[PDB]
């Protein structure tokens, strides 16, 4: 072009040649490199306290299983059930016994709670609740049973005695009515003070676990799976100043620098997008003032650089992350999962920002941009393969999921089928069927035809096209 | 052609251009898309009740193992055997004890049965039966044992007492003759009322399990594998109307709509095949009335589009499915396995029907129809590879199957060999041999040569040709 | 050529065109197809009795472990050891106790033996033998221990009482000297009558197992691995005629037909090789009597057809197999392992004989003979890769084998490294190192560099060349 | 060139043609082949004694776990913890009991030690030490706990009585203060005489293990992982001459020959590098005395052959190895790990020296040197893929490592992610998430998106380029 060709060309040139010609020093360049190191150490420094929370929550859960389940070892979370009446009674009584004699037996430190919520009365702590049918008279031989699903909640409340008994039982009389039994649910919460947090030196981590011991009998199959689930609940409990002076200032000073580096890069990107709008206002130099080529103004949408849009997306996650971290570390906030996903995806997307920095010798972008050539065909190919995929996925879910371990949900089917097309647990899937060889042989004989067809189709007949697309894009890009 | 070129061409054109030119609105197009959603939700809605049946059957089996096997935990179904006389006695007596004291101990609800069948006399319920040799005098040292395989069936009948004993034992005297023992088989059936079926609200699921506890001693190897197998048997047992009004109408109204959608599509396909027969009656315009080209009438067989034939095949499975579902849900039918395979294969084949819908921009069919180009060569290549495959399959079955876990049947060999050529449990196969390194070292040394050769031949020397065929078809199709 | 061109060309033409032109009916063709079915059913019919022998031997071994090892369950063959003196004593005494009270407790039928061999005196049956040092005075604190490796064999003989005690102990006084102890070895043999062999109806299978219970203390590591090994020993023991009339004639009549079919094919191949020698006697028509081309007489070695040589090799295995089978089934022979390898390799090599039959449309041999084109380059490439392979194999054996499970022998290294280059147990190898992260961190840090380098080199940088060779041969063969 | 073209060309010619023309006999050639056999048998002969040390150390550790841990079986090293106060007490007392009654119970031979070090007083042997907080008053309900991390070390000393008690307890009074407990650490060392070393006949291996039984309670999670770690410590203890005459001379005579062969090859390589410097002194024949190509003197760096440089690097490891072996075998040195890595990498690098020998028919180097062509592009491609890799690696470490087994450290993440891109434990990673489906569903839903994206990106979209680079180099090299 005549007038603005210099500015047109200068926008798309590489940073070295752009810096060699005109403008200012590459301050934008360094802050991106600094961002990568700043956010990754932030990510890890968050990670130290992150896993400290999860290990504490989980190990407490593991500890609760070895107190309030009679005969549970570390192994068989599933396949831990009652098969006998007195044995289930013993399971239920063991939980209550160990709840009553908790501070005697336990290694940690678990304070009880008085009943504020709905499963508890004003005073109670442990509260085992029989979900059982309102109407019921089951007897397989003779007629008339008369059942309707109305769950009556027989809750038996009990709270423990403290170490000094004031001078100023019940659950031993418990009967379940096993023919009418939907389940038994032992609810109790335990407050604790997490003393693991003295590596980063934030002692105020006063947890409250919510133990749900569930004797689940939704099957009525003579087998009542016994399980123990915990919900945490975290806030402070009065202890300021003991050995906390530096870390409160340092970690505060670190994340504000992350915020500074991310905001400074976000501003410099905002300036880069600000340039984007002006070019659109040129309208391809009004067709060079010649009305030439008959331009359709669709490529004008694809014109603007996406790497900046990705960079901004990653920034938002970083800066949203750091405010979540300042909150969760030094204030009333409590959700590590969200902050971890945020800072993690932020670092994932930031580290791939180096690819943007890699445009030297005009040879990296031959290897990188083959995906930009392929993606059109890969998208179109992926549809038809996914179409077949969902067929096997929906088929194997309902047909094989009843009889087998790996297909119990569409998630697991979509995991298993995906692990199949690369080849892991490919024999184990067929090995699940060896139990079904002498029971529902049509399901066994179907599953062979299913698994052979599925992986023969995708590992050979379909993957090869996907390799041929990506290698075929590499064949075109190198010319 | 002159006259029917328009109709000739109009048949093979895509639905968009076909609709743009002449004919009617695309009602056929929408009903195929509706079919996909209608049949998949049908499939899943069947799936809810499907796994409810399998979980109930299986968990009851698991419950029976923990009652009627002395020392069985969830783990080691195989490798659960008696090794000692009194221990086997205890195993046999434990089953009978737990049968006698079943409604006391059990968590579920199991009603007994009176002896109608052949292993039971008129009154009996539990019936342990010694299969033992008629003639036998085995004694490895001294001469003359005189054995012939005539199994004498010493059955000891016993039925339990109900909770009210009328005012108006034996099996404790049991002796097996272990040198002559073929096996001991404890048969008993238990009736139950499946109360798990109140999610879909069909309470009438009155099962009758047939427990076969088998002390299998066909080996005479001082180890008698103890196992427990169950056959279900399902029908109703008198309870109409309690909370069943809507679901009886809704699920009935859903599958008839599936039948309507499948039949309407089947009719519209019948109209599409009806057009097929007319072209055949043209006979390639009697060679354009010129006798030109010398047409052989083989391509005339390949002329007609198969996607309709696949669509009809999938319809049949859907409509046969839904009538099986209406039957099994509402009215005395009982085979979930068949209906699941039917509706599942129906949905598998229906979902791949979207590929037929995908013919836009003339680019999907470049990726899809490479298989139609390749299949000629892939079929011809597959024969020679399968020929070699069966060699290793028949060889490894008889040679390695005695000594190892993965080759105990041609099915498992064909699974293992197939998992090998992609690479799963490839080390575990060699790891099975490490026991055989100090016993039958020729079998070990053979198996190395077998497994190396087999996977070196197929993963490298043979797979590469299959990749080259499919990629080679992709090389030809894109021109 | 002039005279013998017809015979020259007629030799190499396909069987269809060869039969169309001149000669006789294709009797050679059918007998090869018949051979495949005849030898495979032979193979399987041998296989029925083959695994019957192995299952009996192994299950008896499993039974011996559950009698003569105190606390052994099915699981942990390795990692079953004594750690305490009295516990080892109990282990040793349990074996002897259970040997003394064998026919009381056992389920099978085990007759004892009187001492003919070298570990037994004239009369003894069980004989526990302490291998311990002649000189020894070990005491880590103080000086002078004076040890030389001369194993003194303190054998304590004991044989059991029969059910009638004649009117006309010791091992309870046993002391091991654990500081001087090399091991304790309990030897005893048990005769049995294998009654599993009444499916094929050959009752005379009178086994004699040789139980070696070894308390191996070659380590002196405060842990003495307890293991039990068995050698079988099989011949008849006087019982002719009870229900044996047909099977003795049928199986005899089957293998002689296999011998007939193999010998007839071997003769017809001998006739095909007989033609081979005549052509050599033509000497390429003495250069057409023109001295043309300057022929070097190396291609004359490759001239003669190899498929016949393979066919003869496979025949020899079949016919050597069948005579081994006639022997082992109906005579004093006893080695299933050799016959299984023989008939198995025979069937493996026979089934690949169909490839020879597949030369139709001149298109199978384009897919098959690409290996004949590639093998020159594949051999040359394989050397350099194997050269690197043995480097990692010898390195990982001595360096990683001490610390890890998968590298304990060059066999296992060569299995593991080979399973690595396709990708199975690739994470488990790295997972073995996680124990060594806090002990010998240089070995851990070496093993990372080893396993990364090894599989990065072979899965990517080396396999790709092997794929490129085989695909590159396919690129050349199709022209 | 005119004058030195002969010497220029003669340097780069193959050994056969170089030997055919001028110079001396190929003594260099044979000694390289001899080196391969000499160093590999050295490597293995070292390996015999190498694993003898590791097996002894490890099996002793295994033995210590079965003495000084109450209820530990071989299985669950992790997931072996105390959950109850008295149970932990019993765990602690069991170690001390078994320490006091060690020579009674044990199978080996463990002499005690008197307290020289810092955890022991002048006389003590066993010394259990409570790491507990100086200040502490934790009580989740009520206010004011006042904790500072100052670990007070309450060590309770106790040494055992010898077999003669002289005519001229405490730890039973032990109390932990479990609310203030950081951990309990039982330290004791055991001297032993390794009698396993009489295969190579070096009896003087007098070990001293340092048992650290750690009741680690850094979590305060009501679960105190119990573990047992051992550090060895090896030197001689007075026993010269019993049956040691030959092996002392033979193994000495073997490694000096290795040193001779390596030094002779190192000298001959020094002569090969000596030739390298002369060519540099020619300065590309002063531009052929024509000033022609304007040569940049970078290719001047590349001229000297790398395989020689690698050969000398591998020599250094061999000769450093052998002196370490002479030392560790026949002198006061003690580090098998370093010598194993040294001789192992030496043999790894020596065996790949055969590739250097393989330059015959000018066809091996077409297959080998494709990596020298590819490495430029492979390096450049590897950067961008590693950039993405570290994104997933740092992301999955902190996000998934808390909740899962395979991501607990960046090492394990880098192992797991690498095993993913070939496809092993690809389903097991997704199977770890099935616990997290009902707890932190955002982490579960993130991990799906993570694992799908990561392996879909690398197994398909990225690996294909790496295959295309290596196959693309093979495409260029064959022309
Ligand atoms: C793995 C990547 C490449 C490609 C085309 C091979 N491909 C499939 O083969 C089928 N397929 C799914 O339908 C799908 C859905 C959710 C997770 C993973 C997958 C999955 O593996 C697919 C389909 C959808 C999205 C991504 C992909
Ligand atoms: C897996 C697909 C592709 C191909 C050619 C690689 N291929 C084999 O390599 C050998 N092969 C069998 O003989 C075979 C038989 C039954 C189930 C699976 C297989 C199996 O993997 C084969 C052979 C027959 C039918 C399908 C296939
Ligand atoms: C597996 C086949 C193909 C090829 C070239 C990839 N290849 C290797 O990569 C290295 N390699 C051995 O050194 C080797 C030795 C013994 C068993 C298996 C192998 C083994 O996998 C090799 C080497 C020798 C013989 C066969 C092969
Ligand atoms: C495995 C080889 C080939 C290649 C390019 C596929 N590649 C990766 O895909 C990513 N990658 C790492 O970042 C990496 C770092 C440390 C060990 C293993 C790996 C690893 O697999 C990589 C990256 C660095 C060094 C070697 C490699």
């Amino acid at each position: 072009e005549e007038d603005l060709r210099r500015r047109l060309k200068y926008f798309f040139m590489s940073p070295c040649d752009k810096f060699r010609a005109k403008g200012r020093k590459p301050c934008k360049l360094m802050l991106q490199v600094v961002k990568i190191l700043v956010v990754t150490v932030q990510l890890i420094l968050f990670g130290l306290s992150n896993q400290l929370a999860v290990t504490f929550r989980e190990e407490n859960t593991i500890a609760f299983r070895h107190l309030f389940l009679l005969g549970y070892s570390d192994g068989a979370d599933d396949t831990f059930a009652a098969y006998t009446r007195e044995q289930l009674y013993q399971a239920i009584f063991h939980a209550v016994d160990q709840y009553l004699a908790l501070p005697d037996v336990s290694l940690g430190r678990y304070a009880y709670v008085r009943g504020g919520g709905d499963p508890w009365t004003n005073g109670s702590g442990l509260a085992l609740c029989q979900r059982y049918y309102h109407r019921g008279h089951v007897d397989p031989a003779n007629d008339t049973f008369d059942i309707d699903p109305m769950v009556v909640t027989d809750c038996i409340q009990v709270d423990p005695p403290e170490r000094p008994p004031p001078p100023p039982s019940s659950y031993k009389n418990l009967t379940l009515k096993f023919h009418k039994l939907v389940n038994v649910t032992i609810h109790f919460r335990l407050k604790t003070i997490n003393l693991q947090s003295l590596i980063n030196n934030e002692i105020p981590d006063c947890y409250t676990f919510s133990v749900l011991i569930t004797f689940d009998n939704k099957a009525h199959s003579g087998r009542i799976p016994i399980s123990l689930e915990t919900q945490a609940h975290i806030q402070e409990c009065k202890h300021p100043s003991v050995f906390q002076h530096g870390d409160n200032s340092f970690r505060l000073l670190f994340d504000v620098v992350v915020i500074l580096t991310c905001s400074l890069s976000f501003l410099l990107c905002a300036r880069s997008l600000l340039r984007g709008f002006l070019l659109q206002n040129e309208f391809v130099g009004f067709m060079w003032r010649q009305r030439g080529r008959v331009i359709s103004l669709w490529e004008r949408l694809e014109f603007v650089n996406g790497w900046y849009i990705l960079l901004v997306t990653s920034d938002v996650l970083t800066i949203s992350g750091t405010i979540m971290k300042i909150g969760i570390e030094a204030k009333n906030l409590a959700s590590y999962d969200v902050c971890s996903i945020l800072l993690g995806t932020s670092t994932l997307l930031v580290w791939v920002g180096v690819i943007r920095y890699l445009t030297f010798f005009h040879n990296y972008n031959i290897l990188i941009a083959t995906l930009r050539v392929a993606l059109p065909s890969v998208m179109r190919f992926c549809c038809c393969v996914a179409v077949i995929y969902l067929g096997y996925c929906f088929c194997g879910w309902i047909v094989l999921g009843p009889y087998h371990v790996k297909f119990r949900s569409l998630s697991m089917v979509s995991e298993c089928l995906f692990s199949l097309i690369n080849g892991d647990d490919m024999f184990v899937t067929f090995a699940a069927m060896q139990a079904q060889q002498g029971r529902s042989s049509l399901v066994w004989l179907f599953s062979q035809l299913y698994l052979y067809s599925f992986i023969s189709l995708f590992i050979y007949m379909v993957l090869s096209l996907f390799i041929a697309l990506i290698t075929g894009a590499y064949d075109t890009i190198k010319h």
